[PDB]
């Protein structure tokens, strides 16, 4: 009973979370999960301030309100070549990766290690972060509080 949560960076407190290596997150488990890293789901404000200081990746996740993609360069595979913020207009589906944003990080880029997920709660899952550098943090709890997402 595992689950591995791939983080980024994180630029002015904004951060990606990736889980099992593949799209599976729902808008509630996006939420739930955020809250058990002490954050919440980034404002498109928030968002563009931590693009603006350097965050970008090639993954759709949510945000409040939209489901994006922060583009530096542009890249024909990663939001069909747009720079900025790109917002998914159209899509059938309900599962994307999310970020993430905590106000008590630096303002600026930090590509310190995440090594903790502080307010996850009793469980049985073994929750492991993993670092871009391979580095990990485990730990025996839960986050998801719908039933749904279970
Ligand atoms: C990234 C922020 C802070 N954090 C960390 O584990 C951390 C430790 N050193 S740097 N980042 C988690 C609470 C998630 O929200």
């Amino acid at each position: 009973n595992q689950i591995d949560l791939n983080v980024t960076c994180r630029y002015a407190g904004v951060f990606h979370v990736e889980k099992n290596g593949r799209y599976s997150i729902s808008r509630t488990e996006a939420a739930d999960l955020c809250q058990a890293f002490n954050s919440t789901l980034p404002t498109m404000d928030q968002m563009k301030l931590a693009l603006s200081k350097g965050f970008e990746t090639c993954r759709y996740g949510f945000i409040e309100g939209n489901v994006v993609i922060p583009r530096i360069h542009p890249n024909a595979i990663c939001a069909a070549n747009h720079t900025g913020v790109y917002i998914l207009v159209t899509s059938n589906t309900s599962h994307y990766d999310t970020y993430c944003f905590n106000a008590s990080a630096p303002p600026e880029e930090d590509c310190t290690s995440v090594t903790d997920l502080p307010n996850s709660f009793d469980g049985p899952v073994t929750i492991t972060i993993v670092n871009r550098d391979g580095t990990r943090y485990s730990k025996k709890g839960e986050y998801r509080t719908h039933q749904e997402d279970i």
